[PDB]
Parts: C-alpha cells; sequence; structure tokens
C-alpha cells in the first residue's frame, strides 16, 4: 500500500535495475525460442581438423538434400556449441528472479511484516495529530492524545526485545553481495566463448559422408551485446549493494542518537532507543528527518505532563 | 481481502513455488506446441538393427523427397518415442492445478468459509476496540463494547461444536504429501528416458524403402533441464509439506492452553478453548501472539464486571 | 456485487469445471488452427483399394513435386476424414458456452434478478442490525427497527405470490441433466474414430496418377488425450448435477418448516413460509443457518410487541 | 453509469448475441488473414474448359517449379473465386459494429442521455425515501420529502413537452429490423458460392504453358459452418427485434394508464402522464412494477396534503 | 472523470470515427508487416517493354532456382511498385494520431485546463446546492449560499478578461478542416495507382538473365477496399467538422443572450456575459439548458437580496 | 496522483514525444527481429572486386543449393552490413529509456519527493479552505485556520534552507540538452549508410566457389523512413528543452518578488521568498497564478492579526 516510506533511494534503483534485467532476459529468451538456428556446411579439403582454404567460377556441389543439412545443423548445434551461448537468457532470468525474491522476502515474511505494518500505522497516526503542533511550538482531543501515548508506549515495550528485522535485512544484502560476486566471477570469464564462426567435428560419416563441418551461428553478436549490457548493469547493482552494506556495517544502526533533535527542541526527557526500533527509525530518517522529529513529542515525559495538565485544566 | 492473517509463512512459499511450477509448465507447453519436431535419416548398412559405422569426400544420396521425410519423421515421432518426452508439460500443468485446487478448496468451501469470515471479522473488531487498553493497564462505547462482548459469547458457543475446519486442513496437507510421494516416485524414474539420440524401426518398406532409421530429437537437453529443475522444486515443496504435517501431528493443535497470557496479564479467570476455535487461534498465533493477547480481555467475567460497574457508574 | 451468498458449493465446482473445459476447448482450438495437417503418400501396389505392403536398400521414387503433394493432402484431409476429428474443439467450446448460459440466465433474467437482489439486501440489513443482540440474548434505533419490520412485511406480502425463481431453477438443472445425457450419448460413441493411420481413396488419377494413398494424422493421440479428459470431466459435472437434482426433487423445497428454531428461541408465534421465499431460505441455509437464525426475530408479532412496548416505555 | 436498470430483457439477449457475432467475426478474420490459401494444379487434357478426367502407376510430371505454382494460385484465387468467400468475416464484423452503434446511440446521444440520467436519479431518490412506507401504511424527513415533491413537480413539467426518446427508440428498432431484412435477403442467397472444388480458366499461357487449372480452396467447409451458424444466430436476433417492435406498436406506450396503483393504495387524486415520460415509466415497469408503484406517493395531492399536515404538526 | 459535460455531440462522433480509423490503420499495418509480398515471373518474349503473349501442353522452364526469384521479387518490390501501395497504413496511422492530438491539445494545455476545471467545478456545485429549488420557484445554508455567491462573482471577474479558450478552439477546428482538405485532395488522386498486376523492368541481366518481368501483388484488392472505406469515413468526419465550424462562426458565440431565461424566470436583474465565459455557457447549453436555468439565480441581485433577507431573519 | 498540477506544459509535450519514440522503437525492433533477412546473389564476371556487368533469353545457373545461399546470406549480413542498419531500434529504445529516466528521476528521488508532495498537499489544503476568500475580499473555523497558519510557518521555516530541488531540476534539463546534442551529432552523420544495394567480398571460395556477391537489404527504405521521422522528433524535443533551459537562465528563478498581489490587495506586510520555495511557486504559477494568489493570505501577518481579532470577538 503505502510501504514506499520504508524504501531508501538505493532500494529503488535496485527495483528498476531488476526490472530492466527482466526485460533483457525475456527479450533474449523469446529471440532464442524464435530463431536460434545454426547453418553448417562441410569442408572438402581438411587437415588436422582445419579447413585447408585451398574460366568462369562455378558453384561447389556437395550432393546433399535439405533434410541431412537440417540433421547436421541440429547435431553440430547440440554438441559442439558452448552451453553459455545456448542458455544465457535462462540463466539471467533465474538470477533476476532470485534478486527479486531476495529483495521482497523482507516484506513477505509475516514475523516482520506484522511489525512493519504496526510501525507504519503508529507513524501515520503520529503524523496526522494536531497536538504535536502545540507540543513543538479540547479534553476529548487530550484523551485521544493520551490513547496515542499509551499505544506508542505499548509499541515501545513490544518491539524493543527482538532483533529479527535487522538480522534479516543484514542477511539479505550479504547474500546479494555474494551473488553479485559469483555472477561477475563466471559471466565475464565465459562471455568470450560466444562468437560467430564455429567449427564442429561430430563423427557422422555413415549418414552424410563428410567428417568436419564449418558452421555460422548468427545470433552471436547480438548475444554478445546483451551479455555486455547485462555485465554493466550487474556491475551497477553490485556497486549499490556494496555501498549500502558498507553504510549499514559502519554506521552502527542498532541505537539511535536522538539527542540532537531534543537539544534544539528543549525536550531533555527522551532517551536513546535500544534495538530493532532505532534501526527502523534510522531507516525512516534516511527518507527524511521530519518524521523522526514529530515522533519526539509522543515519547516525552514533559509532553505527557503538559497533556495531563491541560486535561486537568 | 484481510484473509492473509490466516495464511502462515509456509503457505506463502508454497503459493509462490506453485506459481513458478505453472510458469515452467506453460513454457514447456508453448515450446512443445511451437516446434517439438525431430529429424530422422536412414542407415544404409544395417547390423543388429542398428547403424554399423562402416578423391575428396562426396555426399550420400538416399533418393528421398522432402515429403516422405516428413512422413517418416511423424511415424518415428509417434511410435518410437517415450510418452514422458511428449506430455511432460501437460502433466506438470495438471499437477500444478491439483496443488492449487488443494490449497484453495479449504477457502472456497462455504461451510468453512462462513466460519473463517466470522472469525476474521470478530478478530478485526476486537483488535480495533479501545477497551483493551483500559483492560490491560466514553460510556456509549461501553455499551457497544458490551454488544461485542455478547457477540463473542455467542460465537464461542457457536463454533465450539465444530471440527470441520481442522478436519479439512488435516486432509488437504495429507493428500498434498501423498501427491508429493507419487510425483517423486515416478518422475525421477522416467526422467532418464528422454535423450538426444533415438533409434526407430517402424517397419515401413513399401513407402520409403529403408527399414531402420536414426533420429535426433533436438529439444531433449532443454526438456531434461526443465525436468530436473521441476524435480528439485517439487522436493522443496514436499519438504515444506512434511514440516507442516510434522508440526500438526506434534503440537496437538486441537485444544489451546491459555495460561501464558493470563499469568503475566493478571486475569485469573479465563477459559481454555475446546476445538475448531483453538485451531484458528493457533493459526493466528503463527502470525503473531499479539492478536491472541488482545483477544483475552473479551473472554473474562472479571472484565464483564469491570464493564458493568463502569457503565453503571 | 454481493450475490455470491446465493451460490451453493455445487454451483461453484460447476463454475470451475466450466472454466477448465473452456481452457481445454481454446487450447485444442488454437492447436488445430495452428497446424492440424496430415501427411499423405501413395501406395505403388494396390489390393482391395489398400496398400499391398510388399544390393543395398534404396529409396522409392514417386515422381511428385511438392504442390501436388499438398493438393492430395488437402483432398484426403477433407474427403476421407471423420468430422469429429476436425471440429471437436469447436463443439466442446459451444457446449461450454451453453453450460455457462444455463448457469447465468437465472441471474441475468430481470424478473428474478430484482427479487434476488432485494432479498439479499434485506437479509444483509437484517443480519447486520443491532437489535438482534437483545432479541437473541433505544428509541430512534427502535424506529429504524420497526422500519425494517415494515419493509420485511412488505417483502413477505409481495414476493410470496410468485413461483418464477423456483420454476427457473427447476428448468435450468433439468435441461443441464438432459444436455449431459446427450453429450455422453454421442461423444463416447464417436471418440474411437480418431486414429493415426487413415487410408484415403479419392479417385483423382488425372492430376497425380496414383489411386489410393496412405495418410498420417500426427494430432490424433493428443486429440484423443483431450477427448478422454473432457469425457471424464463431463461425467464429474453430471454427477454434481444429478446429485443436486436428486436433493431438490427429494426434499420438497416449496414450503419451510420454521418450527425448529422456535423450539429453542421460545417464540411460538412465527409462521411457516408458503412458497418462492422458502426456496431462498433453503438456498441461504445451505450457505449457513446463521442467516435464518438471525431472521426469525424480524417477522414475529411478539417481537413486534417487544419493540412496541420498548418504545412505549 | 447506472443505466443497467434501464435495459429490459430483450436488450440483454441482444447484447450477448452481438458479442458472439463479434467473436465469430474475429475468428473468421484471423483465419482468413493467417492462411486462406488455394492449391491449384493444371489439367493436361481439357474438354470445353473442363477437365476430361482421363505396369505400376507413376506420377504425372508437369515441369513447373514452385514459384509459378504460387503465381497461378494467386491469379486463380483472385480472378475466379467469389467475393463472399474472401470478405465474409469483414462483412459480419461491419454488421456487428453497426448493430452495436445502433443499439448504443440511444444512450450516447446527449439530448436524451441527460433526460435518462435525471430520470434515474429521481427514481433512485424516490426509492430511497422512507416516507413512502408512512404514506402507504419526524419533521426534517418532511423537509427533504417536500424538497423531493417540489423537484418531482419540476421534472414532470420539464420532461413532458419533449417527444425525443420515444422517437429515437422507434428509429433504433425499425432500422434494426430493416438491416435484418437485408442480411437475410442476401446472405442465404450468396451462401452457396463457397465450395471446396473450384475450377479456374484464366488463360495465362505465356507464363506457365497450360490453359485451365483445377483448384482446391481448403477452408470452405469451416467457412460454410461459420456462415450457417451466423445465419441461425442472426435469425434469433431478428425474432427478438420483431417481438419488441410488435410489443411497442401494440401496447401504445405514448400514455400511461396508472389506475392500478391508486386502486390498491387508496389515492383518488393522481393524473396520467401525457407523453415521453410515460414510455420510460413503462420501461421501468417492464423491469419491475415496484418502482412504478412507489412513484404514486410523490405525485398525489392528498399525499402532498398529508405531508404538509405532518410538517405543520 | 465526468468531462462528458464539456463535449458536444459532434465531438463524440468524431471520437468514435477516430477509433475506427485507428482500427483499420493498425489492421492494415499488421497485414503489411505480416505478408505484403509480390510474385514475379519473367516474360520470355518481349515487344516494346511488354510481354509478347505467344501433343498436350507442357510447362515452361526458366532454369532459375528459388533464391534468385526471391531477389527479383525484392528488387521489383522496392523499385517499380508505387509508394502509396506500400505505406498507406502508416500514413493513415499518422493522420489519426494527428487528429487525436488536435482533439485533445485543447484539454491537455494547462492554461485552459485550469479554466475548464474551475468552470465545471463551479457548475457542479451550482447544480448540487439545494437552495436552487427555493430560488427558482437555516443560517448555515445561507452562509454556504453566500460563499458560493462571492466565489462565483470572483470567478466571473477572473475569466472575463481572457479570451484564450475560444481562440484555441478556433485554431483547433480550422486546422482539422484544412487537414481534411489535404487528405481528400491527395488520397482520391493516388488511390487509382494500386492494382493486382504490375510490370517491372529493373535491368538486371548479369544476375538473372532476363530483362522484363510480370508480377502480381496479392493484397491490392484488400488495400483498395480499406482505402475506399477510409475515404468515405474521412468524408463523414469532414462533414461533421465543417458543420460545427459553420455553426460556431455563424452564431457569434462570444456573447450570451440571457434575456430569454430571465423573462420567464421573472428575474429582471441579470447581466450578459461579455466573452470567453459566455462561449462556455453556450457549450453547456449545447448539453442541456437546465444548467443554464440553474445558473441564473447565482448571479441575480434580487437573489442576493433575498439571501441577505433570509440570513438576517 | 496530484502531481499533474505541478508539471508545466513543456513536460507534457515531452511526455508524449517520449512515448511516440518508444512506439516507433518497439515497432522497429519487432520488425528487425521478425525479418532480419537479406538476399544475396553471386557475380560471375567481376572487376576490381565489383560486379563488372560484362535463341531467346535463358536463366543463369549458379549450381548452388539453398543452404549455401543461406550461409552466404548470414555471412554478408554480419560482416559487410553496417551496424547502424541492424541495431538502430535498440539504440533509440535505449535513448528513450534514458530520456524517461531523466524525466522521472526528479520525482522518484525521495529527498525531493517528500518536499514536492508536502508542498502540493499544503497548496491543496490552502486552496480548499474558505477563509482565504473572506480574508481577500465560526471561531472553530478560526481554530483550524490558525492551525494551518502554524503549519505553513513550519513549512516555510523547513524547506527554505536547501537548494536541492532547483539543483536537480536544472541538472536534468542540462543533461537532456547534452544528450540532444550527442544524438543529433551522430545520427545524421551515420544515417546515410543504410541503402538497398550493398556489395560484399567476404573471401569464402572453399565453401561456395565465388568471391563477390551482390545483395539486397529489403528493409532499408522503411528503416530510413523511421530514422528520418526519429530525427525530426528528436529535433522538436531538443527545441523544447532549449526553450526551458533559456527560461531558467533568463528569469532568475532563485527568488520571487511578491509585489503584484500585495499591490492589488493592499497587504503591504508580505515577505519575499529566498530560495527553493520560489522555484516551486514559479513552477505552479506556470500552471496558473490563482494558486499562488490564494496562498498570499496565509503568509500575511495582518491576516494573522485579523484572525486573532476575530478569535477575540
Ligand atoms: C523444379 C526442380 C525441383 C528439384 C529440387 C532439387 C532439390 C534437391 C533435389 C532436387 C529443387 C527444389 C526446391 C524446393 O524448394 C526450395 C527448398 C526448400 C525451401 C522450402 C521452404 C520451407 O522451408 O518451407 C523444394 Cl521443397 C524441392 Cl522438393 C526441390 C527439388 O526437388
Amino acid at each position: 500500500p503505502a510501504y514506499r516510506i520504508l524504501k531508501p533511494w538505493w532500494d529503488v534503483f535496485t527495483d528498476y535495475i531488476s526490472i530492466v534485467m527482466l526485460m533483457i532476459a525475456v527479450f533474449g529468451g523469446t529471440l532464442q525460442v524464435t530463431q536460434d538456428k545454426m547453418i553448417c556446411l562441410p569442408c572438402k579439403w581438411v587437415t588436422k581438423d582445419s579447413c585447408n582454404d585451398s574460366t568462369g567460377p562455378t558453384g561447389i556441389k556437395y550432393d546433399l538434400d535439405r533434410h541431412q543439412y537440417n540433421y547436421v545443423d541440429a547435431v553440430c548445434y547440440e554438441n559442439r556449441l558452448h552451453w553459455f551461448a545456448k542458455y544465457f537468457p535462462y540463466l539471467v532470468l533465474l538470477h533476476t528472479l532470485i534478486f527479486l525474491a531476495c529483495s521482497n522476502f523482507w516484506f513477505k515474511f509475516p514475523r516482520t511484516s506484522s511489525k512493519l505494518e504496526h510501525f507504519v500505522s503508529i507513524l501515520l497516526k503520529c503524523f496526522d495529530s494536531p497536538w504535536t503542533t502545540r507540543a513543538l511550538s479540547d479534553k476529548k482531543e487530550g484523551e485521544q492524545a493520551k490513547a496515542l501515548f499509551e499505544k506508542v508506549k505499548k509499541f515501545r515495550t513490544h518491539v524493543e526485545e527482538g532483533d529479527i528485522v535487522y538480522r534479516l535485512y543484514m542477511r539479505q544484502t550479504i547474500i546479494k553481495v555474494i551473488k553479485f560476486a559469483l555472477i561477475i566471477c563466471y559471466t565475464v570469464y565465459y562471455v568470450h566463448n560466444i562468437k560467430f564462426d564455429v567449427d564442429c567435428t561430430v563423427d557422422i560419416e555413415s549418414l552424410t559422408g563428410y567428417r568436419t563441418y564449418r558452421c555460422a551461428h548468427p545470433l552471436a553478436t547480438l548475444f554478445k551485446i546483451l551479455a555486455s549490457f547485462y555485465i554493466s548493469l550487474v556491475i551497477f547493482y553490485g556497486l549499490i549493494c556494496m555501498y549500502t552494506l558498507w553504510w549499514m556495517l559502519r554506521r552502527s544502526l542498532k541505537k539511535y542518537s536522538f539527542e540532537s533533535i531534543r537539544e534544539e527542541s528543549s525536550y531533555s526527557d527522551i532517551p536513546d532507543v535500544k534495538n530493532d526500533f532505532a534501526f527502523m527509525l534510522h531507516l525512516i530518517d534516511q527518507y527524511d528527518p521530519l518524521y523522526s522529529k514529530r515522533f519526539a513529542v509522543f515519547l516525552s515525559e514533559v509532553s505527557e505532563n503538559k497533556l495531563r495538565q491541560l486535561n486537568l485544566n
């Protein structure tokens, strides 16, 4: 629904890179389903499995009908063609689905989804209160504010015991970084293996007569373009993931230094949050600090004290 | 709607695995209806009903036009090819539909659908009531709270007599486990029977002249890849099903023990729910214990006393 | 809308069986319009207008180019092939459409659709009314309660004189049963006429030279698979329809015995319903008896009294 | 908008017949675009521009390569095939579009759309008022009641001068019947020009060498099936239209006799609507008579007097 | 939204005609992408750039394989085929997109979209206020009415100074008329230059061996049908546009004649709107005069004085 | 949502040009993947690696089968065909995606998205309140009037510090202008390369026997048409971007003088906005100046004082 408030800028660029990855994966997949044939001809003069390259010119007659051209095309396409040419779109579709599942497992797991839903509910109610204006700058509104005070205190006593959300959000980015590393380790190593002019030697003499054939796989340049684009796009994804991993392993997100807002607002009775709530408060501060600024007045003892004083008067 | 509360975490992994099942099923189906052909050539020298493997090289002339090549391709495609190589996408699509119907029959059945809707409505209303904050730690909401109290008192007697929800959720998982057992029983046995080389001896000499042929089914490798992926993914599905069946036969879900709320909430008078409401309370406890914690205040005669002296005074 | 209460489980299983029959119909139709060809070859030796079946092997030369292969393919495909092999997907799509029309004509015909929507509206309002709590356990709410009383009395005086809903729901299921009988009557008789090998004798000697041909129909096995699947699915559909017809002609749904509820609710002055209102009373009791549970108090004259002296006092 | 209440039952069957017409039109269209081929062979021996039909058998060699077979297929497909075979899907699609435009121009025209919207709004407000039950069987309800009375007296004077809706819905049905007459006049006359066997005598000897050819249009049987289905289905359409035309020129919908409501409601003072409002009230009665019955209270002068008495006391 | 108020009847027929123009455009486009080929044969005997046209008959042998028929087909398709046969669907797609852009630039331009949105909002608020029923024929209603009065006066002071909507609607309709003139000027001139048979002479003897050719373009009849249909449809479009241009240049739409409603409402104090607002009131009068009747009381000085008297008393 | 008010007219024309660009890009892409063919023929009598062009006419025989023709087509399609003839649709799709990203990045970045949405929300709320018209021409209305005064003061204190929105929306246009310069710089330089006639000398005699081939790219004319259309569309896009860049560097949008509204309304105690607030207020003044004028009252301290006087009274 309105879960955009728990997404930083590095989780949106990820969400669009993982969309264009799906785009190129589907495009390569449908193109490989559509054509992906390889045209093969036999060499007459051959030495050490290499073609010898030895009035008016006339055509060379091989004396083959079409159907055993199709057979040798299928055989040399299956056997002597490197597998990375054949199944590259089906690899990258799997990789981008694993990336999407790893990105959205944090939302879809219920043990943290409930906590996130309750958190966004109480922050929406805290943001849509009128009495924070008086707290920062009638009896029914005061008791309504007291009800918000009690439910915010209940949330604070509830969620500050666990570590599951922070642990899950650590374990998502660490395996994203590992997957990026593995992708870069094999894909650029095998990307040279696709090319156009390819030989084959498939040992079928009893069916055609020739021993060695020279083939021409014609989608190779386009597949090379798509693979290079995929390499650059995965590089960008990995730089984003490495940056956010460094940020989260350096900035010590477990506790929130809340004193800076309270010093200027002169509300000294608001302490630091212990764990698993200060992390989400950091993450919404990464959206904007105004939401965390409006949350001080719903956890300050002087603020409940003026609330009950106004209710008594 | 708001039925996502009733679905545990293992019912979401299942619901996404059963989606990618249908994805690979429709992919195999569209590939098979698009091409699924096979190219056959005859062997001139026959030994043991096989191919004997017996100045420049020249082609071998069979003296066959294209159309009887098409005929022998069709005959060797039907008579000498295993049925698992042809109808595997339709088979896995059928099994995917069986799993989906098994998972949603417990919802669309009306006798349990009515009880589930009633249960989720009273949990939403009890979760939205503000009297829980006063009970754990104006008057007109007191009498509507009394109305909710009477509604819960009616519902508790109304659903105590049943067992249908627990029976259906037992039966659905046990037949899902049986379906897993059969699927892994036959698929891994028959998966070896698809291969790129197939020899056919279809006994048509009056139409072509040759007796034995030698073919090349070009999609065998891709179908083997899809089948192995399907087997591993079914293995994940069945591991989840065996885990949830073990949990059901282990934790004794028929009755509920309620003292873990009452001991720390200081409400000495609370009952223990008997059956078919205890199971649903377990099902929402798997989501979170907070909903069961806020449901305790609507079940105590001392809370009835608090409301009665509250709205009298 | 919210007419889904009026559908029992036997009218939801039917609704998915219709969907899956439409799915197999459109799949067979798109496959048949895609290829559905038939490869044909002539036989060089003829006995009883059929193929006689009479150093190394060599091919047989027929001396026919491609175009007069295609001509004889078309001629043998039209003149000497059973019509059930060609128009089976169109036939089953037509049957699925007429089953859907027989399902939804009851809901789209206005002279009963108006009665159904009025009925479901007043049952929703009567079930959601707050006076049922005190009925089963102020003053202006009493005025809306007696407005509900008067509109229920108006509905009872109006719709009881009809018979059209019961008449239509007779005449829909009975013709569904007749159509099942017809489908099972012809389909299992004509299903054995599809096969892979077919011999056409078409008497075209001035265009090719040969007289009798032999043909292969590669789609025969898959069409037989789909046909057997459709036969089994129709048998299950007709079992559902015969069960609901047996129940409906057994229990004699014209009048309701309302005496069961007043035995425990101690409201002896609640009468029986004559006709064409007890029908949907049964039809909503099949959903759940709670809606008829919370409807007795809105038609009884002692409840009229209880509201009347409540407003008086 | 809310125009579903304005459509009688004879415009419900029409709206689905017009959908199945469009679906068979688009099926024929995709057929005729996708393949719609013709296969042609020459006759060596001719007798008055007709084929004379004159050890082992051998083929007949025509000495024609494939591309001048394609040429003679093109020329014999255009010059010697009837136009009803080629453009029948486009004809039926055009007629379906004209039927839809004819049946919805009555709604899309603004000069009557405004009147229909105002009419359905005031009947919704007449149906929503609780004062009707009080009139048939405390002061603010009288205020909105008298507002509704005054706006009904405004509407009745506003819409009584026109004659536009009745005239347009004359013209709609009468041109629908006329188009029925034309369709059945020409389609069953031209349906016999589609046939599997077609003979062309084009006399292009300078490019092939032969004079006459004997062709085979392969989709003729399926096109004949579709055409016969279309004829029967548009016959059903025309019988529906003729029935509603006869109904509308029999029942004399210009004026509304309205005695049947006042005789059972005891309201001796009510008038008869003159024109152009009587027809629409007949139409909503044809939906159901309840809305026409409930409209008597907002026009009777004694009802106005009772409302004025309740507003004064 | 509900912006159908601001579109007259001549701007809805225009919209539907634009939709069917785009439909035939995309149909012709996908047809021309899918096949659009042409079959060409050489003429063995030539006289003045034309074919000389000179036991049993035998075929003519050209000794040309299929691929150099494909070459001559491509060459004679590019050079000696008229371009209007080639790019007519793309031309008509461009024309219908230009027509849609011209029809919606008036709405999407914000400098007029603001005025249209404010005008339609004010007219709807004037329609929905219940004080109009009192005005044409207790203090909160008067305050709401006087707030509406002052905002109507401020809106009148606002929009009377500009003149941009009328001028943009001028510049819209006049370019629509000029574009129609251009389309009809060139399309009927070039429509005669598509035909089935066409003679090409491309001077390639070093590759094929012949000089001139005879060709056949199989889509010519369908393209001519679509072109004639488009010309008739564009004629209808231009008749509609010239009619509305004549009406709008004849009625002098800048200033309103508001006397004919004040003389029957007996509100003698009402001013005539000068420009750019009276044109909008003319446009709403083209929908219905009821909105003009209800808008009279929200500008009358005696209506303001009656409201002041009601507020004071 | 409500961001359409806050987008000038030069971001709607751009937003439609950048969907026409995507439409022609996807059309070119699907055409190129569908056909991707070019027909090549060998030249016998050659000079300087070019085709020298050195009873009745007869065809020229090359003694080549079809599969060698396919091979030489593939080779001359890869090597001697320019890359701009092949990857132009993918290039223009990439440029379209870059333009769309530069269009929507200023929305999707959260650090400015928060400011933009908060600004548009408070503008909508200030436009919604009726007290503005009273100020520019019941104490509870003053209470939320003072609440909106306070939160507008908080907004003015908050957003006026930074410059990020102005910096981003300047950077986006300057890089769009740079991208325009690059595209126009290279596309018109490379557009001359595509043509129907292309020669190739690929040095493969061991496989065919010939050395030079003359070819024909049958889609070069349509690709040239699409390229010229794209160049014109790019030119119009760049003119729009040059206009908005000149507008930015000419109006000096950093501060906003507020003199006109205070001069016409005699509210002399109004301030001048410093930065990052004047920019967005300019950008909605481009929509209409009335939204800026209705915000004048809420910044006015004499309006604050007169509200204080009304609250005192
Ligand atoms: C007039 C003399 C005929 C002799 C010929 C030789 C070929 C080897 C032995 C003789 C030439 C030829 C061309 C054909 O079309 C071109 C090759 C296949 C493309 C079909 C398109 C598709 O892929 O659908 C076909 Cl089909 C045949 Cl059968 C034959 C022959 O028979």
